[PDB]
């Protein structure tokens, strides 16, 4: 049951940061993955030998699913903050979830576009992968609707905001505009990624705000969200160390393209994200 | 945990009905709250007689409450689908989540700049308000956690889609352009209703969409739909009566629209 309603007995919180973000999001949030061209993409697509072709799939795999996790796995924490009366939250929340639809979306639409759309890549998750994205994620979300003590949201916080957001998808914009971008291929699929990555900066900031305002009631959740970042890490690495091996062995793609694929310094790149997510939380 | 993943696969069903109303939310549904002038509300506003001002506050605190209990009690539709992987339905869900919050923030800010946002409008929802709003609708949506049964999801979206929006909103919107078009009064706030009247067409088209569907499995359901529609008339009507006795503008005659809007929407699921 309502008790009442914010707006009847007084208003939007007009000042909340996540009123602002929300105001943000609509302002910042007005691409349609409907209107990119893919055509380019599909031409670029079709000239790759095979095993060139193969070289993208891991990623956009990893992408694909994600994005779909992550559209289906916000909804829980969208609801607990909407028992708690946050109404704010809730708001900016919807901008959010229908980022993460478009992100699905974009995705698919390549996949359409390029001819490989009833090809499965599920044969590129590998058990990191899924311990991550089949498992973790939806078990932390999903255990909001019964417990939605500071311990479980800021679990839900560090495994989907700062760890598959703020660590693992970050990576994934980087590496893939250290190699296509510099390939000049897949114009549509960059378009798409330079939206979605300043979609997924409101995303990462949420996580930052709700972690942190947490924190600031009691400073031993602090201990948690390090303890849960680094309980996280083995199986980001061992996904990282996956895809860095599929790379160092198919690697016509860089060779046709003159790229110096520097996987050591996208792993450096997946570590730094890692380190600097957890200075954005502090004790107090 | 996830079994596997559609997009990863094959693709999104892109000729999905969802998936196409989906399509059609991202292309019309852009308008934004905080781009609207209410500072001729305001006036207007402040123009009106006391008793003026009060005339104009049920209607408002009746939309206010209703927007934030859709905003929060359409999760667990969303849920619901989720699980049961109707993956463009979810896609198209988001759309009209991010609608109803800025349906939410339109009438706030208006509230705002007229100078009652820190009034109180609770008293303006009488026992039959509440028994929709603050009850029956946020139960039967809950329930979906635990029951997402073909009764269950017909039932939250005849509550949903076809009363509170298909029957009180329609007839909301109705109502404002009767009486404050027609006295040249707020026209930001009819700004906005007209950007959300736009908006709640696709809302009812999805739940035609989700009764239908269920109906087409079985005529049993069919019924199941006439008779939550029935079983929620008094509060509709008990409220709309509440509404007119308050403002005593023919009454009648939108007393008669919200009864077309309840049979209108009785007639868009087909037994069939
Ligand atoms: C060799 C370096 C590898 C770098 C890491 C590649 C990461 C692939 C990204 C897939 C998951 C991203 C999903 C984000 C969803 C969301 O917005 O919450
Ligand atoms: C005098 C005739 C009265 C006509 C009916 C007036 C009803 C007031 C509006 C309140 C309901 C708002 C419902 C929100 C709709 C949504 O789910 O998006
Ligand atoms: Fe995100
Ligand atoms: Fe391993
Ligand atoms: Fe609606
Ligand atoms: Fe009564
Ligand atoms: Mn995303
Ligand atoms: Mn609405």
């Amino acid at each position: 049951h309502h008790d009442g309603f914010q707006t009847v007995k007084a208003t939007i919180d007009w000042e909340h940061p996540m009123f602002k973000l929300y105001e943000k999001a609509k302002r910042n949030g007005k691409w349609n993955p409907a209107d990119i061209d893919f055509s380019q993409d599909q031409k670029d697509f079709a000239s790759l030998t095979s095993e060139e072709k193969i070289s993208a799939l891991p990623l956009v795999a990893g992408f694909s699913a994600g994005e779909e996790a992550a559209t289906l796995d916000i909804l829980p924490m969208a609801h607990a903050l909407a028992r708690q009366g946050r109404l704010e939250d809730v708001l900016f929340l919807t901008t959010f979830m229908h980022d993460e639809a478009k992100h699905v979306e974009m995705f698919s639409r390549w996949q359409q576009a390029v001819g490989i759309g009833q090809m499965d890549l599920s044969v590129f998750h590998n058990d990191h992968y899924k311990r991550i994205f089949y498992e973790a994620l939806p078990e932390a979300m999903n255990r909001l609707y019964a417990d939605d003590s500071p311990e479980a949201v800021i679990r839900a916080a560090t495994v989907y905001n700062m760890i598959v957001e703020g660590t693992l998808a970050e990576s994934g914009y980087y590496t893939f505009r250290q190699i296509y971008k510099k390939a000049g291929l897949f114009p549509g699929l960059l378009q798409g990624i330079d939206y979605l990555n300043m979609d997924e900066g409101r995303h990462i900031q949420f996580g930052i705000y709700t972690i942190q305002r947490i924190v600031n009631e009691d400073e031993r959740y602090y201990e948690l969200f390090i303890r849960y970042m680094d309980e996280l890490w083995p199986h980001v690495i061992g996904y990282v160390d996956y895809l860095t091996e599929l790379g160092k062995r198919q690697q016509q793609l860089a060779r046709t393209y003159a790229l110096e694929i520097d996987y050591d310094l996208l792993r450096h790149y997946v570590i730094k994200q890692f380190n600097l997510r957890k200075k954005q939380i502090s004790r107090t």
